[PDB]
């Protein structure tokens, strides 16, 4: 989840999987 997403596809991870309470 590092280094490819917890930099630019944590995108669709914070933003999008948050929102739909992943």
């Amino acid at each position: 989840d590092t280094l490819l997403g917890r930099i630019l596809p944590q995108l669709v991870c914070r933003l999008v999987l948050r929102c739909s309470i992943d």
